[PDB]
C-alpha cells in the first residue's frame, strides 16, 4: 500500500529472515505434535502396550523446548527489526519537527504530537509485523496441516474439502438470516420502547390531570408488548445456534458415514481418523487469524500515513540568503500586519514600529491585544502575510533562518529547560564554541550563581524537568545568564513576571538592567522600571497602535494608556 | 444479595425448572456425546467393524436434535421467566414513577429513567438468569465430566485432578511473575517517553537558539533507549507463554508416563485415553464460565439495588386530607419563598400574590427567575420552603393532591399529546364520565373542531407521537379544548406562543378569552392584549415583585411594567 517504508526495513532484512526462518519451525513443530496422536493411539495404545509411550512423552518435551526456542528467536528477531524500524522512523519524524513551522506546533498538536513517534509509530511495527508473523506461522501451519491430513488419510481429508466450504456456506447463510431477523426485530422494540419513553415525558401532564390510573394502564400494554417483543428476538436468536449447530453436525455423520463404506476404512484405522479430525479443529485458528492479515497491514500501514505525511510536510521556509554576523542595527515594522494561520481575524492590523540601535521599546498591551504575537514575528517564528520588518535595513523574509535566530533572545517567564546539566544549558547548542569560564563569568555577571550553587553537583548538575525542578524565579534566571553568554542584539522582553518575592525580584533586576544595558529591548511591560525607563512606549489596543508616543506625553495625556495606568494605580 | 426480587420470579417457578431440566439434559448431550468417542476409535474404527460407524452418524444426529430441542426448550423456558420478570417489575418502577414527586424527573433524566425501565430493568434478568444458565448447566457439564472421565479411567483421570491444580498454580505463577516484571519495565518506557515529550515542548527555544542539530542527537540518545527498553519488554514478554506452554507439556508428559506403567493403567483402548483427555479440554469452558458466574450475579443485582432504590423512594406526600369539589374562590401567595429541590440560590424571596375570584392576574416578567416556577406552586407540582398559598381560605398543603390538581389546568405551548386518538385525549381520565357529544361540543366552542374533520377519522384518530404529529397550535387548541370540558376553576395560561400564525392566532385569542369570561386566571406575560385586559398585574423582577398595582397605573410611571413595555415598543 504505502510502502515506502521498506527502505527503512530492508537495512535489517536480515532479522526478519531469521524470524521467518524460526516461524516455519515453530509452525512445524504444531503439526509435528499432533501427527504424534498416530503413534500414541495406533501404535502405542491400541496395538501394545509399551514402547511408544516411554518414547513419546520425551517427544513432546523435545517439541516444546523447540517451540519455546522458535517461539522467542522468532519473538526476538521480529522485536529486533520492528523495534529498529520505529528508531529509524521515530528519529526521522523528530528529525522533521524539529525544523518545521511552529503553526503545527500551534496546539495544532501538542500532545498528540508524542503519540506520533510513540504510539502511531510503534504501531506502524506492531501491526505491519504481526502481519508478517501470522502469514508465515498461520500459512505455515496451514500448509504444514495439509500435508498431515493429505499424507495420513487423503480419501477422509479431500471429503473435509468438500463439505468444509459447503458448511460453512450454510452456517453463513443461516447465521446471516437469523443476524437479519433479529435486526428487523429489535426495530420493533425501539418502537415500541420510544413509545413507552413518550410516555414518561409527559409526567406532569399526568400529575395534573388524574390520569395516574388510566396511563398505568397504558402501560399494562406497552410493556406486554416489549415483552413478547422481547420474547420473540430471544426466540430467534436462541434459533439461530441450533440450526447452525446441527448443520455443522450434518456434516460430521455424513463423514463418519463415508468413512464406514470399505473404500476410505482399510488405511484409515483409529489414530489416523485422530490426526485428522484433530487438525481440521487445529486449522480452524489458523484460518480465522488469516483473516485479520489485511485488516491488520491496512491497519498498521494505515497509520505509517498519518506520519509519512508529517515526514514530507513544509518544512519552515529557508528562501532567504542574507546572513548576518551581528546586528549592529534598527529594527522597524513597515505595514506589518499578521493573522493566526488557522485564523481568519487578523491579530495584527497596519503597525508601524522603529527600534533604534541602542534604545529599549516598551510595550502595554493589558486589555488582552496579542503583545506576545508582535514578539514572535521579530524572531520569524510566524511569517506576516503583509508588511516588513527591516532589520539593519533588509526585510527578515530576506534574512536566513539560522542567523537571523541566534541575533535574537527570548528573556521570557516560560522558558524551557533541557535535560541536561546546566552548562549546556547556558551555552546551549554552542558548548563546544563556549568555555566553562565564559560561562561563570555569564552566570556571575546575571547574578544567578546562587541558585546553582546551592545545588549537589555544582554547575554540572541535571536543571531539566523530572529533575531538579529548579523554582519559576530560579528558572528565569537562567535564561537572562544564557544571554549574556551569547550576547544576542536583541532582546524580547516578556516581563510576565508577576512574583513579586525578594531574592526573586531584586536580582533579576540587578540582571535585567545588565542585560538591557546595551541591547535594542521590545518589552512586553508589566512593571514600572522598565516602563519609565524605556525610551519609547507604544500602546497597543487591538491590532493597530493607537499611541505611539513616548512615556512622558503618553502618561499626561489621558489617551488610552493613562487609563491603564490608573489601572495599575 | 439483594434477593428481595425472589418474590417477583416465584409465581414463574414453574418455567425455572424447566428451564433447569432442560439444561440438565443439555449438558447430558455434551459429555454423552463425548462419550461416543470410545466406541467409534475402539469398536468402529480401531476393529474393521463398519457397524458401529453405521448407527454413529445417526446418534451424533439424534444427540444434536436433543441438543438443538434442549437448547431452544432452555431459551424459550427462561426467556419466558426473565420476559415476565423484567415485565411484572418494569411496570412496578412505572407504576411509581407516575406518582411521585417532579423533583426526581429533573433531577434525573427521561433518556436516564428509560434506562431503568428498559435497560437496567433487562439486566436485572439478563445477568440474574444468565448467572442461573451457566450454575445449572456448567454446573451440570462439569459433573458429566467428572463422571464420564472416572467411569472410562478413574486412574488416569486421578492423575489428571493431582496435577491439574499443580500446573495451574504455577502457570499462574509464572504469569504474575512476567505481568509484573513487564510492568516493572513498562513504567520505565513510559519514564523515556515523557523525557522525549521534555523534548518536544521546547520547540521554540530550539528553533531560536539554532540548536535543531544538538536536539537531534540527544534523541539520537532517547530513541536508542526506547528501543533497547521497547525491545526488553518483548524480550520478557514474550518468554511467558513458552514456559507456561512448557509446564503444561511437562504435565502431559508425566500424565504419557504414567500411562506407561503397566499397573497404574494400560486398562485404556486408545478411545479411553480420548474421552478422557479430549473431555478434559471440554471441561475448561464449564470452568471459565464458571469463575465469571458470580461477577454477573453481582452485575445482575447491582443492576436491581438501582431498581429497588427508584422503587420504595420517597413518593409524592398525600400528607393532606382538605377535599374541594369545585374551587370557586381566591388564590393567594402569602410570604411564599420557594427554592428549586436541588439547589441552594432561592428563586422567590417574600411573595404576596392574590388572584381573586372571577378576576385574571397576569404575571409580568422576563427572565424567568421565580416567574414560571410559581405557576408550579398552585398545582402544588413544588413545594414551597417557607410561606403559604390558601385557596379557598385553606392552604394548599392541607388540600389533597387528587382533589386539588383536578382545579387547574396548565394552558401552554409545550403541552404532551398522549398516544390515543383524540377523544381521551381531550378528556384524559375522565372518558367514562364525558360522552362523545361533549367531547364535541368542547372543541367546537374551543374552535379546535377546524383541526379535526381534516384528518384521518376525526375523533378516532391517534394524535399523538408515534402518529399524526399535530403541529405546536393544533396541541394547544387541543389543550384549550381540554381546559374547557374539564371546566377547571383555576387557570395557568403560559401564553409562551410567540408566533404570529395566520388563521390560528384570531382563533387562539377566541379561545383565549372565551376561558377568561370565568376561571380565574394567572397569566404568563407574552401577550399584549393579555396584559391590557388584565384586573391586576403582578411585576417580577428576577425572584421580587417590583410592581403589584393594575396595568393604568403601571405604565403611566415607567417603573418596570413600562419597562416590559420599552421591551415591546
Amino acid at each position: 500500500t504505502f510502502r515506502r517504508l521498506w527502505p527503512t526495513i530492508a537495512p535489517f532484512k536480515a532479522g526478519l529472515i531469521v524470524a521467518g526462518v524460526a516461524l516455519i519451525l515453530n509452525a512445524a513443530s504444531d503439526t509435528f505434535m499432533l501427527s504424534l496422536l498416530k503413534p500414541l493411539l495406533d501404535d502405542g495404545f491400541g496395538k501394545t502396550d509399551r514402547s511408544v509411550l516411554v518414547w513419546m512423552p520425551l517427544v513432546v518435551i523435545g517439541l516444546m523446548i523447540l517451540r519455546g526456542i522458535t517461539s522467542y528467536v522468532s519473538s526476538y528477531c521480529i522485536s529486533w527489526v520492528s523495534g529498529k524500524v520505529v528508531m529509524t522512523m521515530r528519529r526521522r519524524l523528530f528529525g522533521h519537527m524539529m525544523g518545521m513551522p511552529v503553526s503545527f506546533f500551534d496546539k495544532q498538536s501538542t500532545g498528540t504530537l508524542l503519540s506520533r513517534i510513540t504510539y502511531d509509530s510503534e504501531q506502524v511495527a506492531s501491526s505491519s509485523s504481526g502481519a508478517l508473523i501470522t502469514v508465515v506461522r498461520e500459512g505455515a501451519s496451514i500448509i504444514g496441516l495439509f500435508i498431515m491430513m493429505f499424507y495420513y488419510s487423503w480419501q477422509l481429508s479431500i471429503i473435509l474439502i468438500v463439505l468444509a466450504p459447503i458448511v460453512s456456506i450454510a452456517i453463513r447463510v443461516v447465521s446471516k438470516r437469523f443476524r437479519n431477523i433479529s435486526k428487523n426485530m429489535q426495530n420493533t422494540m425501539g418502537q415500541v420502547t420510544t413509545s413507552a419513553e413518550q410516555m414518561l415525558k409527559g409526567h406532569k401532564e399526568v400529575l395534573i390531570f388524574g390520569g395516574q390510573e388510566v396511563e398505568t394502564k397504558r402501560f399494562d400494554k406497552v410493556s406486554n408488548r416489549m415483552r413478547l417483543q422481547g420474547m420473540k428476538m430471544v426466540s430467534a436468536s436462541s434459533i439461530s445456534d441450533p440450526i447452525i449447530q446441527l448443520i455443522a453436525s450434518l456434516a460430521l455423520a455424513f463423514v463418519l458415514y463415508a468413512a464406514s463404506f470399505p473404500s476410505v476404512m482399510d488405511s484409515l484405522t483409529a489414530g489416523t481418523i485422530t490426526v485428522v479430525f484433530s487438525s481440521m479443529i487445529a486449522l480452524m485458528r489458523p484460518l480465522k487469524s488469516l483473516t485479520n492479515v489485511n485488516a491488520q497491514f491496512q491497519r498498521g500501514m494505515a497509520a505509517c500515513q498519518t506520519l509519512f505525511t508529517i515526514l514530507d510536510s513544509e518544512q519552515e521556509k529557508d528562501e532567504g540568503k542574507r546572513v548576518i554576523e551581528r546586528a549592529t542595527g534598527d529594527v522597524e515594522f513597515r505595514n506589518v500586519t499578521f493573522t493566526y494561520p488557522g485564523r481568519d481575524v487578523p491579530a495584527l492590523r497596519n503597525i508601524n514600529l522603529k527600534i533604534p540601535a541602542g534604545k529599549t521599546v516598551a510595550l502595554v498591551g493589558r486589555s488582552g491585544s496579542g503583545k506576545s504575537t508582535i514578539a514572535s514575528l521579530i524572531t520569524r517564528f510566524y511569517d506576516i502575510d503583509e508588511g516588513e520588518i527591516l532589520m539593519d535595513g533588509h526585510d527578515l523574509r530576506e534574512y536566513t533562518l539560522a542567523s537571523l535566530r541566534n541575533q535574537v533572545a527570548l528573556v521570557s517567564q516560560n522558558v524551557h529547560l533541557f535535560n541536561d546539566t546546566v552548562a549546556n544549558n547556558i551555552a546551549y547548542a554552542r558548548t563546544e564554541q563556549y568555555s566553562r569560564e565564559q560561562i561563570e563569568e555569564a552566570a556571575r555577571m546575571a547574578y544567578a550563581m546562587d541558585f546553582i550553587n546551592k545545588m549537589d553537583n555544582g554547575l554540572d548538575t541535571v536543571i531539566g524537568e523530572n529533575g531538579v525542578l529548579l523554582s519559576g524565579g530560579q528558572r528565569q534566571r537562567i535564561a537572562i545568564a544564557r544571554a549574556l553568554l551569547r550576547d544576542s542584539p536583541i532582546l524580547i522582553l516578556d516581563e510576565a513576571t508577576s512574583a513579586l518575592d525578594t531574592e526573586s525580584e531584586r536580582a533579576i533586576q540587578a540582571a535585567l538592567d545588565e542585560l538591557q544595558k546595551n541591547r535594542t529591548s521590545l518589552v512586553i511591560a508589566h512593571r514600572l522600571s522598565t516602563i519609565e525607563k524605556a525610551d519609547e512606549i507604544v500602546v497597543v489596543e487591538d491590532g493597530v497602535i493607537v499611541e505611539r508616543g513616548t512615556h512622558n506625553d503618553l502618561l499626561e495625556h489621558r489617551g488610552v494608556y493613562a487609563q491603564l495606568h490608573k489601572m495599575q494605580f
